[PDB]
RNA sequence: ACUGCUCUUUAACAAUUUAUCAGAUCUGUGUGGGUGGCGUGUGGC
């Protein structure tokens, strides 16, 4: 459910995997709906983002009338 | 007095030869690190 946290565990936050996977969230696009932590190593999620904030490429309408003919 | 009478609406371009569909790292202050050479002399064994 939204407005949660969730993290890596508490003996794994020194790893190449991890801080590398970090590192890499944060030269991705940083969500404004998602608070990522990459010093916390981890994430705060708040709400699932309305129609602003997704791709503009997509197709869910017609994926809806495909499913509900 | 006694060389001196319009000339006519502002700078005035270099770029150049297959060719394409563009084609992860943003750290430390753990620490070693912050007088002799020669000569001469004496004496000893």
């Amino acid at each position: 459910s939204p407005n949660d946290v969730v993290s890596i565990r508490e003996k794994a936050k020194k790893q190449s995997r991890v801080k590398a996977a970090l590192e890499l969230a944060e030269q991705r696009e940083k969500p404004t709906w998602l608070e990522v932590d990459a010093g916390k190593m981890e994430g705060t999620f708040k709400r699932k983002p309305e129609r602003s904030d997704l791709s503009a490429d997509i197709n869910e309408h017609l994926i809806v009338e495909l499913y509900s003919k």
